[PDB]
């Protein structure tokens, strides 16, 4: 059964990674790492999750299954971080929450449940993505599309280029949407921008589909939640796949929710037993502990406070790198404008560099980030600062 | 595009639970239950469990993710309980082992890897079984065909019946095997039984697929996986779904294995890969928590012995229960050979009741099983045994 199995294409993350360990050179530099990390170099648990996880350790009595849901208190605060306290949606009871393993388990679920139970066939997805949204939904059976995002030639976002793509999309089309830190280009739209595709979606007929990884990394909570914001303020319908692996630091626990939203209660009741339905013939029930943890945490005022000063923490950090990176560059004579890492959100941005130049940093510098250029800013400290900047003047 | 969605099948278990859940009567008692119970109606937490956990809460110094087949320890621990310490299979490097999302996430993976990697389209499993192995593999486009299993007269494994069933099996078609407390009968197969099916599946060129969820239930470690180690001598290839929710009462942790099985290393490697880009498409990787306290335990002398011991206590209370449910019936005056009860295997076995007295009893009387007349043997203690007895007798 086995003996003609074509091998998977290689897994570049894996990388990359082994590369990176094998290179016998001081001072190699890790840039093309997924996860943040804090100015030590490191990826410590955060300390509202060390005190979530005592408490639970202490308190704990049963692992009895969760609902095929996972923890009721999880999807309410969950809906409250995306929408609003107080949003209309919340209070008119058209929103379900699916705990999942993962934003890729909230992608996945939200596939599956888009496959079986509707007519859609395809998922608009920007150019570029994140490599794994084509893998979720080709596995579901549903065909990506790209849409123009990225100006290569000014380092912004070409809405142009986006709107003129996304008319090829069909009414019943999903469209997915980065809700902040796009991931590679860390490139947002203006809430402006926003309203403009939130318009556009309701007279085309898109389904859009918000995937929120970073909640908290651009400017904050809720000023990164605006979008899916407007956008709800407009639609019957939407889903939202969202992770707490990067703003919890929680990325082996496997903590995300799928938020399913439609026109009113009884429609989004209707259409959850189906999610739910997706989910138990998937991984059946979520993953307790991760989520217990975000659970615990958002609902109590005491570690609210210390994880949301631990995200703001994080926040500025990556901003303080980002500066200090455009800073640096000019004072290594890169003779060259970086301005846009400045304006640009999250862990990631494109660096403007080839694909060649990239392999040229690898190989004669020791500095590691992915083909496209793209760079994780977190990699980034204080210490390494100066020899990355200098190899990178080095390949210009 | 939600408004015309047709709502799944009420859930059964939600159930089930909920009528329970309102049921205002003593005594009330739920032989429904997935779980295992102990003697005080309670599912704590292991002791070993909480030990690992504590541990981990000491040493953990980061959430980084996991590999996509997760913990490396978990991975051996688990070929060694599977296939024996100083298997041939494992000397030979002829199995890969990917941490799941439990159990069911175990079967999905493997639905998945065969679905998109392989010709196979249909999955027999028995009649009856766990309801969600339809489910599991429908969602990955597989069919399912039913083989005999249950002899409805004599409360036995109609081997005659199984056989001629799985004669309508074409060559290249999955076949799934329970290792051990086979659900819902607790009838499972000899030795000799198993040999002989191993011989058969060979002959007929069937893949094998085992799902192990109870792997200590019946006689021991060891004894309970004879079935499997039989197929695993005789085999070029098979997969093994395994969970480790019942027999480390880590349910809602999400902890289980797809171990894949080829001819040698190379083949198992390259298939593996694809094994592997099926999670990646799904959850992306696994929840650590429940596989790490699995893996501590495990690989620790002073924990396994504890964890070893308490799956004994279990193994050993729901064989009490076994005893006395058969000596109470006939003390009640049920006049009827339940005999049975004592050979059958694990939490599960069918009383014999038909739904209409599995009906009576939830509504007369306040005894809760499923329609099946299945019975979780663990929902019994001491002190429910005698008016559980008592309501089943007013009901023959
Ligand atoms: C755009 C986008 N969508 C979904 C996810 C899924 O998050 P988790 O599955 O880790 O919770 C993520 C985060 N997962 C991720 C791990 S490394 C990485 C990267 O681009 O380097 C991304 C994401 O960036
Ligand atoms: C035959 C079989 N296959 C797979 C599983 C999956 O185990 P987890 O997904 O819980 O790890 C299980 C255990 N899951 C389960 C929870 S309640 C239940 C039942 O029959 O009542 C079964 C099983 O009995």
């Amino acid at each position: 059964m086995f003996e003609n199995i074509t091998a998977a294409p290689a897994d570049p993350i894996l990388g990359l990674a082994d590369l990176f360990r094998a290179d016998e050179r001081p001072g190699k530099i890790n840039l093309g790492i997924g996860v943040y990390k804090d100015e030590t170099g490191k990826t410590p648990v955060l300390t509202s999750v060390k005190k979530a996880e005592q408490y639970l350790l202490e308190n704990e009595t049963t692992k009895n299954y969760l609902g095929i849901d996972g923890i009721p208190e999880f999807g309410r605060c969950t809906q409250e971080l995306l929408f609003g306290k107080g949003s209309a949606l919340i209070n008119d009871k058209r929103a379900r929450t699916a705990q999942t393993p993962g934003g890729t388990g909230a992608l996945r679920v939200a596939a599956d449940f888009l496959a079986k139970n509707t007519s859609v066939k395809r998922v608009w997805v920007s150019n570029p993505s994140w490599p794994n949204h084509k893998s979720v939904f080709n596995s579901a059976g549903l065909e990506v599309r790209e849409y123009a995002y990225y100006d290569a030639e000014n380092h912004t976002l070409d809405f142009d280029a986006l709107i003129n793509s996304l008319n090829e999309a069909q009414a019943g089309d999903v469209v997915l949407f980065h809700g902040c830190c796009h991931n590679p280009t860390g490139i947002d739209p203006t809430l402006e921008q926003w309203q403009t595709l939130a318009q556009l979606s309701v007279e085309k007929g898109w389904l859009p589909l918000f995937d929120f990884a970073y909640q908290g990394f651009a400017r904050g909570l809720e000023e990164d939640a605006e979008g899916l914001r407007a956008f709800a303020a407009m639609h019957k319908e939407l889903i939202v796949a969202s992770s707490y692996s990067k703003n919890f630091g929680l990325y082996n626990e496997r903590v995300g929710a799928c938020t399913l939203v439609a026109a009113d209660s009884e429609t989004v009741d209707r259409a959850f037993s189906q999610m739910k339905a997706a989910i138990r013939a998937n991984y059946s029930n979520p993953p307790a502990h991760g989520a217990s943890v975000v659970a615990t945490i958002l609902s109590n005022d005491a570690l609210r406070a210390i994880w949301e000063q631990e995200l703001t923490d994080m926040r500025q950090r990556i901003q303080r790198m980002r500066q200090l990176f455009v800073n640096t560059l000019q004072e290594k004579g890169a003779n060259r404008d970086f301005s846009f890492i400045i304006k640009q959100n999250g862990m990631f941005s494109f660096s403007g560099l080839t694909k060649e130049q990239v392999l040229r940093l690898r190989e004669e510098f020791g500095v590691y980030a992915v083909a496209s250029g793209r760079v994780n800013v977190a990699g980034m400290t204080p210490d390494n600062m100066a020899p990355l900047c200098e190899a990178i003047v080095a390949v210009l």
